[PDB]
């Protein structure tokens, strides 16, 4: 049943609304070719980061603000017209939701500045139900101007299922939950409990931003805001364990952003921003896990979020301050970029996401 279909992605970017951006903004990317399309947009505040369902039916966004505003959008989603259809709105009761995953049966989201996390159940009809859990942390770091209370920056449900890990900017922790399979909107049951241990602790002034794992999830990989460095670690049975510590930013920029392994996870790519933006590359020996950097590639500025398409071809960048997503050509045996000139204007892009 070949299509033209077939290597069209539908994408969702995420923005800043204090500019132009009206929110959302959808369209269709050829991952063969880098052609792009303007399908739709929604009117949405400050959505800096959003998910889709897993069946691409539903998308989730946060609205990232500092007050009473701070919440989390749920939208019916259609994957082939791009367009999204708000269903309802709750409040994090924690400021700057500015990260969220699901498993289906719950939203979780990251609340930089609240510096807590929150638990939302998902209804039949994929709406959200208010907040079920707000889980307060306590502490502080050495940076006397980014660590002075916890500031939750990530939250990741581990490849087996079993816990929730999140990422720490202000205490340079990990924190860990476990996960109760069972807990929905129907049964009222307690979606996460803390683990064993609490949390993982990294070097003091990293500022842990983004965490994500292999296809096997035998290794997971952090990106650290302020210590520009990458950790690499070995996982397994909800332990994570240090094997590596690599420098994403050579420039002490203290503004690292994203992290992604190309899909054959051969190579691993991580974003800095403020000074020398752009991404590192790094070649992953399949093995041990660890890393080797073999290229750098700048980009527009601001590059806090980026993709790689499900064939590995292209990485994609939002430029925050640039205002465009600038399209790079991967080079599977090298790992090397190559811009191929098919920038996508977007006011404050700041989330990139694909449904297939
Ligand atoms: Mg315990
Ligand atoms: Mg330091
Ligand atoms: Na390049």
């Amino acid at each position: 049943d070949p299509s033209t279909t077939d290597s069209e992605l539908t994408m969702l970017v995420g923005t800043y609304t204090s500019g132009n951006s009206k929110g959302i903004y959808t369209f269709r990317f050829n991952e063969e070719t880098g052609e792009s399309l303007p399908l739709s947009d929604a009117e949405v505040a400050n959505p800096s980061y959003l998910i889709p369902s897993a069946d691409g039916k539903f998308v989730y966004s946060v609205n990232e603000f500092s007050k009473d505003q701070a919440a989390v959008s749920a939208f019916a989603f259609d994957k082939e017209k791009g367009t999204l259809h708000l269903l309802n709105t709750q409040k994090t009761m924690g400021a700057d939701p500015c990260y969220l995953t699901t498993n289906g049966k719950n939203i979780v989201t990251a609340n930089y500045s609240g510096g807590s996390i929150t638990v939302f159940p998902i209804g039949q009809d994929g709406a959200l139900l208010p907040a079920s859990d707000v889980i307060e942390f306590k502490g502080s770091g050495p940076d006397k101007e980014r660590q002075t209370m916890p500031h939750l920056h990530c939250v990741r449900i581990t490849p087996d299922g079993k816990y929730l890990l999140a990422d720490d900017l202000g205490t340079d922790q990990i924190h860990k939950f476990n996960i109760n399979p069972n807990a929905n909107a129907d049964n009222k049951e307690k979606f996460l409990t803390k683990g064993t241990p609490e949390a993982f602790k990294v070097a003091p002034g990293s500022g842990p931003r983004h965490l994500i794992f292999n296809s096997d999830g035998k290794f997971a990989y952090l990106i650290n805001e302020i210590g520009g460095t990458v950790i690499a670690f070995r996982y397994a049975d909800g332990m994570l364990d240090e094997i590596q510590t690599v420098a994403a930013d050579t420039v002490n920029a203290q503004g690292s952003g994203d992290i992604h392994l190309s899909p054959d996870g051969k190579y691993l790519y991580a974003s800095n921003r403020l000074k020398a933006d752009g991404v590192a590359i790094f070649k992953v020996d399949e093995t041990n896990g660890t890393l080797t950097k073999v290229g750098y590639q700048l980009t527009g500025i601001h590059p806090r979020n980026f993709i790689i398409t499900p064939n590995g071809k292209y990485l994609l960048v939002a430029c925050r301050d640039t205002n465009v997503i600038q399209i790079f050509e991967r080079d599977q045996a090298t790992g090397l970029l190559t811009d191929i000139k098919k920038d996508i204007k977007v006011d404050k892009p700041v989330c990139l996401k694909f449904v297939d």
